[PDB]
């Protein structure tokens, strides 16, 4: 009978992969999407054989140095790159009626880098502790580290700054300041090139050595991370399934996936692993989990129907090519407009204008 | 669309040449008389899908990692609309080996 | 005492009824640090005010505590040490909806009114099940009902 | 039946660059201004050729050490210096008839130093990790650091 | 780009219409550390909800971001690196009292 009623918890409709989304949800109906990005810095996945790719998978190949000040060309696997992806979500409803639509708005997100345990393997052939008698421990990952990530309703807006604008990045297989702005680098790039701005349109492509989350005066991504320089510097990490974070903005908004896609982006350098063959100081990274919580938000449609509707129907029309009733040489000498009916003026050649607000019996031309 | 799709095949069999056994075969044509009306349905479409289309225009194409596909790195999804009293074992359904 | 930590990690399954926490502090000479104290407690209480519910009637404690290596003044054989961890769990009795369907139990005996079948795939990567739809209510007719709910299928 | 009403948010009025300010902003108007300063310590901008200026732009040139307790010469390009600037907002008051003028007041500010990633370039030419066989990593930036504003 | 940091400091006056801050992290090998964030805003508002006032419609941003020495694979030319800084200044319109009504010599040279 009245066996006491358990606590009220939110009711899960269905779980499973992305398709679960497919299902009509309703309007408060939240979605939880766990996923993750694997750390793609250097050696790609494909050389599946642990011999041919030596399975440096998730490892900077070797570290390609430089000739000297004059020549510094890295390698395309001596280069850890910005890891990312986009989740494709369902489309929600409209109301051309009240010109308002709902979008996929992320709220919070738990994330976590996993595998910090892996850096407890201390056999294997790295430089030993005691080089001398060639003994000890095969030295753990150490060195500079960097973890940064973002979550957005559009790709990550970034900015390039580099150490030496002379680095011989390859035009091929990586996006460099050049690759984006055709022309070469300048000292400016090297510090804050307001030109050297790109988008995270690719993946495992723009290296982190260049591209940075640019605090564009504008953003629908939330991101963060940090640098920790150094050579021996100890790796440190956070194992926890306890904490969530708020993509919510200052007005209680979070991102909104324009283009029903959610965008995850991040980087997780732990530091250099070091061989014995030499100081082939190549570096490691770890994967990152993601638990995005997004709801359905009703928003004022931005751009007016007509515009789109009829912007299109005007783009349908035959393209005309013809004489200039525009630009710098309009064959149009003049235009007036009237609606009212004032009584006769005096000076018929009078003018009239309206400015940042109001209308005026233009000044008697006689200034 | 606003389209009616007729589709067919009408093999009668092999026409065989008094020559050899060039069994090269024959078919006949077909007539259709469709009787069709006008029926009101509910728009299957969300018009500002185009607003979304616009966003997908202004919004670049990514390559980017697999969040769909066979090797999707989407680990899981759940949706919740209501409030059910705390379930015992939330995930205990059809047991099959 | 089997899963080497070296390999295994607390996987943030989409789903979890455990609370784990921990940290990695790397290095070769890295100095140890701890917190000798009985003062504060930690809440396993979940997002909805729940905490773990010992399914089965069990409570599962799991942990690891590497402190770093002890190096033999012999050669350079490090072989590391760890310490023990105490736990003081506070548990209450909670009411939930029933999870155990006796029909399963009793119909565990239904697949015994019939044997075990091999037979073609209708679950797997080869499910020769091309399709399932479920209908319940009633809506007026839609145009294309199999609407590409995803923007890109346009 | 009706219309759902999206959450209220501060309505944008105009955006772009400094010109925007010119709009008769009204009084409870608010202005957001994003800008940035480049770190002018050491090498000045000007010698754009990364051969003539080496393009040390954004770097102390060399390290003009001293001669002795008696002698210490700086070397002006061995000298990180205070970077600053001035945004010139528009004039707000106009009715002087009143003992009440109005002026720009700063409220908060997000700020971020960018490019920590840059310091991940470990190739190039810096003292290597292994000096000996000249191997390893062209050793990253290291040392005393200071940030203020 | 003139007063060198090595010499000049944010002198805490008696009076100040600027908020400032930063820190020194001494050392030779000392690793660098930084903060990548989009999320946090800071309040220039003062103890009385005043923050600064662009007396003379100018807003004055100032900063310094030394990261440490880049050491040339050569000798020990320790020349040191710096980085740039973003600013999002949030500012409103505040009301005040006309100062000029303090007559001729009553304020002139006072
Ligand atoms: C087991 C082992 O010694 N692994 C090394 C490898 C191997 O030496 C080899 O490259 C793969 O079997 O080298 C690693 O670093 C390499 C990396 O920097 C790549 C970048 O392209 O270059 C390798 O040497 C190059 C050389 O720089 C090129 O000019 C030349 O065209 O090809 C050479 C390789 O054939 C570096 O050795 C690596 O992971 O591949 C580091 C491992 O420790
Ligand atoms: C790749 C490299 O090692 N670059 C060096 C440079 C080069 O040696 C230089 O660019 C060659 O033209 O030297 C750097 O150190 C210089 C720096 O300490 C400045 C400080 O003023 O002095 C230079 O020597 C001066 C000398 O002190 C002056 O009295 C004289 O008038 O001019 C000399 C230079 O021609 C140091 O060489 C440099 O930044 O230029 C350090 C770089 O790492």
């Amino acid at each position: 009978k009245a066996c006491p009623r358990p606590a009220p918890v939110p009711k899960l409709l269905i779980k499973g992969g992305m398709e679960v989304l497919d299902l009509v949800t309703g309007p408060d109906s939240v979605t939880e999407i766990e996923a993750f990005l694997n750390p793609r810095m250097g050696q790609p996945p494909t050389p599946e054989s642990l011999t041919e790719g030596g399975q440096y998978y998730g490892w900077s190949r070797g570290i390609n140095l430089a000739t000297s000040d004059t020549e510094d060309s890295p390698g395309n696997n001596t280069l850890p790159t910005w890891s990312m992806a986009k989740l494709q979500l369902p489309m929600l409803n409209e109301d051309l009626t009240c010109d308002t639509l709902q979008m996929w708005e992320a709220v919070s997100v738990k994330t976590e880098v996993v595998g910090s345990g892996s850096l407890l393997d201390v056999h294997g052939f790295n430089k030993p502790t005691d080089t001398v008698n060639t003994k000890g421990i095969s030295t753990p990952v150490e060195g500079s580290q960097y973890h940064v990530f973002a979550v957005g309703g559009e790709p990550l807006d970034l900015q390039g700054l580099v150490t030496d604008a002379r680095t011989k990045y390859k035009e091929e297989g990586v996006v460099t300041i050049k690759t984006i702005t055709k022309k070469d680098m300048v000292n400016k790039d090297q510090v804050l090139n307001p030109i050297s701005k790109a988008k995270l349109d690719k993946d495992g492509m723009y290296p982190v050595e260049i591209w940075h989350p640019d605090p564009a005066k504008n953003e629908n991504t939330r991101y963060f991370g940090n640098y920790t320089g150094g050579t021996t510097t100890p790796p440190v990490l956070q194992f926890t399934n306890t904490l969530t974070t708020v993509l919510l903005d200052e007005n209680g908004v979070g991102p909104l996936c324009k283009g029903e896609g959610l965008y995850l982006s991040c980087v997780d350098i732990m530091g250099w692993r070091v061989t014995r063959n030499y100081d082939v100081h190549h570096w490691r990274g770890l994967p990152r989990y993601f638990k995005i919580t997004l709801r359905k938000r009703w928003v004022k449609n931005p751009y007016p129907m007509a515009s789109l509707i009829s912007s299109l129907f005007n783009n349908m029309l035959p393209q005309v090519q013809g004489q200039p009733m525009e630009g710098e040489n309009t064959q149009v000498e003049e235009v007036r407009v009237y609606d009212g009916t004032e009584p006769v003026p005096g000076d018929p050649d009078m003018t009239r204008y309206v400015d940042r607000f109001g209308k005026t019996k233009t000044v008697f031309p006689g200034n």
